[PDB]
């Protein structure tokens, strides 16, 4: 199908920064409710960058997971590209984590299931989304989870796992390391290696430096050590991350 933006009627900005906006957007004639996200071709030929985009489109169009947002399609006019989002009726993780300083592990178990769920979808199709960080995570209608944007799928360090940010070529466990990562977040508030400087995060990622407060439970401590450590090989796969007791325990 042809779009033009003459075909949506724009609303509320949802997000800003990055190069671009999302908004959101009431198609006219069919009254359907959806995000579009908005970038400039002038923003983007300055980033020079459209190599993934065009990929993560082509990545994210036929991708039909129930915990991955659905991209409907594209257009665009001379100044900008339109992408034609779902619209996630409950916001981010983000924002909701931040609101709740924590989440217990009722929340944070069944967000990591979702993940898996939804990873698994990806791993069996050979994709690897890398930038998984809870602000292109966001929330369903019944308050699902639901991984957003590819454009940076086949910087900010913080969930980038030792292999990638040094140099050595990824595969599809570094995922498992994201996923290590947010579930400590979840649990905690913070990265577990949420430092103050670039040069420094790079470093407690690299030896791979982390401490649990007192309030994280003994089952939980397990299921982090097993994902977030140096050597991708003896990370779980996602089969034995569902069926770990503590996941069993309290996800829903
Ligand atoms: C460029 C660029 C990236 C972003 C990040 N961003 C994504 C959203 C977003 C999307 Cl893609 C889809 N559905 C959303 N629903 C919300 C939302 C709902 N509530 C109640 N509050 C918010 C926020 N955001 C969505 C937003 N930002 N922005 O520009």
């Amino acid at each position: 199908r042809q779009w033009a933006l003459e075909d949506f009627e724009i609303g509320r900005p949802l997000g800003k920064g990055k190069f671009g906006n999302v908004y959101l957007a009431r198609e006219k004639q069919s009254k359907f409710i959806l995000a579009l996200k908005v970038l400039f071709k002038a923003q983007l030929e300055k980033a020079g960058v459209e190599h993934q985009l065009r990929r993560e489109v082509e990545i994210q169009s036929h991708l039909r997971h129930p915990n991955i947002l659905r991209l409907y399609g594209y257009f665009h006019d001379a100044t900008r590209v339109y992408l034609i989002l779902e619209y996630a009726p409950l916001g981010t993780v983000y924002r909701e984590l931040q609101k709740l300083s924590k989440f217990d592990e009722q929340r944070t178990a069944t967000y990591i299931t979702e993940l898996a769920n939804a990873l698994s979808y990806c791993h069996s199709k050979r994709v690897i989304h890398r930038d998984i960080k809870p602000e292109n995570l966001l929330l369903g209608s019944a308050g699902e989870l639901k991984i957003a944007d590819f454009g940076w799928s086949v910087g900010t360090l913080d969930y980038l796992p030792p292999e990638m940010i040094e140099g050595r070529m990824h595969d599809e466990k570094v995922d498992l390391w994201s996923l290590g990562v947010l579930c400590y977040e979840f649990l905690v508030g913070k990265p577990p290696f949420e430092a103050n400087t670039y040069q420094e995060t790079y470093k407690r990622i690299s030896r791979v430096e982390f401490t649990f407060p007192d309030f994280v439970t003994e089952g939980a401590r397990d299921l982090i050590s097993r994902l977030l450590k140096h050597n991708p090989s003896q990370r779980p796969m996602l089969r034995e991350v569902l069926e770990h007791p503590w996941i069993t325990a309290n996800s829903s």
